[PDB]
């Protein structure tokens, strides 16, 4: 029939699928290790099937322009669609065509210069809990879990800039805003599901009207209560612009509507941020030399511990370097992919309707071929005098074009806004549990397998 037929009839090589998995079985040492090799076997375009679904996987800085910026409007302009999101469609992340137009532009007014340096005080606050936090766990001597005490400083940050609401998360151990986010996805291969999907997709509709989800109305209806509640505080007090605010400022914005975009910013503030600050971490501990080199820059654009700043977080040049070498080594999303809705030719190549275009970030990010010695942390590849050998489209931990990180400047200084506390009081160092090499986990989440658990001590 076809489905399968469509690589070898457009001549483009690839791994040969089986019928009804595709490549899916090739997923089993993870997907980017799977697209490492397939760029090492097949060079600089390859194709694949998730179940029946083609991908084509593109590596070419040219065409990964035209796709991600030339063409987003024109044709390559929404992700492969999700799987059961229920009222989640309206999400910005998951809408498509015009409706994201429309959202996008109601929503990227919040990560703007101004708005995140009235941001700038309101974290200078969690900032100080995150250390008193950390420096009663400095007395114990013993082991600290990084996504734990982080997780709960990211989670204070978000509910706390968005929504205006202090739930003071850093002095609760247990709180249910956290432990119910951590649990919105269980993206696993390994797991049956997400798995029984990106390979019987024919059985997403099904879910639709079986109302299932990836958060099966257990995190949804905290927040959708939640959300319900910080709603009417403003509603109420005849305060700032923010999210939560701009958001009440369009309502043709409707009302799950604006949840459905809190859940993902709750999620996506939380999640990335703690993943990354553990990645970070993770690398200062291991490269010391690297930690102090840190230290010394921080201590010279803010003597006496002082204060961070907006316009002092852009000063350190050395630390951007250190969070952008530690994005190369984890790009925390793995892959972009936009759906070709139209028949298209880009840079001398044909591509149908219907395909997903993939390219895949953590394969580019450690190409033996584009960076010296690739596995190796070497922030000093980010330098000044080195960072313009660098090309933005095989570099991109943020997306590129009209549809990257609407996030992106926020987590930057968030994250440099608790590193320089962390630092400016604490030195992190490995410990017996420490797993030195990290290795990855093999799911759909680009995460350590055992957590990082470090050593830290006050200065
Ligand atoms: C280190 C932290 C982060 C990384 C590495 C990251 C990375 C990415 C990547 C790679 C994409 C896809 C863009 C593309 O394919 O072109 C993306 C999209 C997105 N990110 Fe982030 N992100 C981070 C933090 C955040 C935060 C804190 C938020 C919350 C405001 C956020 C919200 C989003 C949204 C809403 C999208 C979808 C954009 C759209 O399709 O309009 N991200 N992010
Ligand atoms: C809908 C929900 C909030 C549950 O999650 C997602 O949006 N689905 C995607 C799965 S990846 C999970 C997070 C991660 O490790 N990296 C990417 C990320 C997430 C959020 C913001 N920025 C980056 C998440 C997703 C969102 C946008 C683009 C691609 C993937």
């Amino acid at each position: 029939t076809h489905s399968h037929g469509l690589f070898k009839k457009l001549g483009i090589p690839g791994p040969t699928p089986l019928p009804f998995l595709g490549n899916i079985l090739s997923y089993h040492k993870g997907f980017c290790m799977f697209d490492m090799e397939c760029h090492k076997k097949y060079g600089k375009v390859w194709g694949f099937y998730d179940g029946q679904q083609p991908v084509l996987a593109i590596t070419d800085p040219d065409m990964i322009k035209t796709v991600l910026v030339k063409e987003c409007y024109s044709v390559f302009t929404n992700r492969r669609p999700f799987g059961p999101v229920g009222f989640m469609k309206s999400a910005i992340s998951i809408a498509e065509d015009e409706e994201w137009k429309r959202l996008r532009s109601l929503l990227s007014p919040t990560f703007t210069s101004g708005k995140l340096k009235e941001m700038v005080p309101i974290i200078a606050q969690y900032g100080d809990v995150l250390v008193r936090n950390l420096r009663r766990e400095a007395e114990t001597g013993k082991p600290v879990t990084l996504k734990d005490v982080f997780g709960a400083y990211s989670m204070d940050v978000i509910t706390s800039t968005s929504f205006g609401v202090n739930i003071d998360s850093l002095n609760n151990p247990q709180d249910p805003f956290v432990e119910n986010t951590k649990k919105l996805l269980r993206f696993d291969f390994l797991d049956p599901f997400f798995l029984s999907i990106t390979v019987f997709p024919f059985l997403i509709p099904i879910l639709e009207v079986l109302n299932i989800c990836v958060f099966p109305r257990e995190v949804t209806n905290f927040l959708r209560k939640s959300v319900k509640r910080m709603k009417e505080s403003r509603l109420e007090d005849t305060h700032r612009v923010d999210f939560l605010q701009l958001m009440i400022d369009s309502q043709a914005l409707s009302d799950l509507e604006l949840v459905a975009q809190s859940i993902i910013f709750i999620f996506a503030g939380y999640e990335t941020t703690s993943s990354v600050l553990s990645f970070i971490m993770y690398e200062l501990a291991t490269h010391p030399d690297v930690q102090q080199k840190l230290q010394e820059e921080i201590d010279a654009v803010l003597p006496n511990k002082a204060p961070p700043t907006y316009d002092t977080v852009l000063q350190m040049e050395y630390l951007d370097m250190v969070v952008n070498e530690t994005l190369r080594l984890f790009p925390i999303a793995m892959r972009l992919e936009r759906v070709c809705k139209k028949d298209v030719e880009i840079n001398g190549m044909f591509i149908p309707k219907g395909v997903v275009v993939m390219i895949p970030s953590y394969a580019l990010h450690r190409d033996p071929k584009y960076w010296t010695e690739p596995e190796k942390f070497l922030p000093e590849r980010f330098s000044k005098k080195n960072k313009d050998n660098i090309d933005p489209y095989i570099y991109t931990p943020f997306g590129s074009g009209p549809r990257n990180c609407i996030g992106m400047r926020f987590a930057l200084m968030n994250m440099k806004l608790a590193l320089i506390r962390v630092l400016q009081n604490f030195s992190f160092k490995p410990c017996k549990e420490t797993q030195i090499p990290l290795k990855l986990s093999l799911g759909g989440l680009l995460q350590p397998e055992k957590p990082v658990v470090l050593k830290v001590e006050s200065r």
